[PDB]
């Protein structure tokens, strides 16, 4: 179906509607053409299932993009800064925008989609076999490996 302009990324066709508006609004702050929201779209995939695979995770209330309650804490100034009003938890697309300010931060800090990517699953000091605070095993390697993927396969361009 084509549009107006032409550039306008399609929303890959297992990304629910809902979160394709998110992740746009999020690629929109960081003037990314859309292809940040296809990113996105392959992270939220894999920490939540859109919001479908919490049920039964200890971190389930952590919403989205599994931002660690002291994480979202951290950033709460520089959200309120990048996006002008106060991050609310209980709204869908403040956990996108919160999560991919953070994801942003490491890409750019780091200075590459890669190692954006393993750092935002494992933190800055990840190693193999380290765990988070539920003793979950955090596979940093593989989650960089599986998301990138994602996000070529879903057309990513960089």
């Amino acid at each position: 179906p084509p549009t107006n302009p032409p550039t306008t990324v399609t929303k890959p066709a297992e990304v629910p509607s809902r979160i394709w508006t998110y992740v746009m609004n999020a690629d929109n702050a960081y003037g990314k053409g859309g292809d940040f929201a296809l990113l996105l779209s392959a992270v939220i995939k894999k920490e939540s299932y859109f919001g479908d695979g919490l049920s039964g995770s200890p971190s389930a209330g952590d919403g989205l993009m599994q931002v660690q309650p002291n994480t979202r804490n951290a950033y709460l100034s520089q959200f309120s800064a990048k996006y002008g009003h106060a991050y609310n938890h209980s709204s869908e697309q403040d956990q996108v925008y919160m999560g991919s300010l953070i994801l942003n931060e490491k890409i750019v800090r780091f200075g590459s989609i890669y190692s954006g990517l393993l750092h935002y699953n494992g933190g800055d000091y990840w190693y193999p076999g380290a765990t988070d605070s539920y003793g979950r095993p955090i596979l940093a390697d593989q989650y960089a490996n599986t998301v990138y993927a994602q996000y070529k396969s879903y057309g990513g361009r960089y």
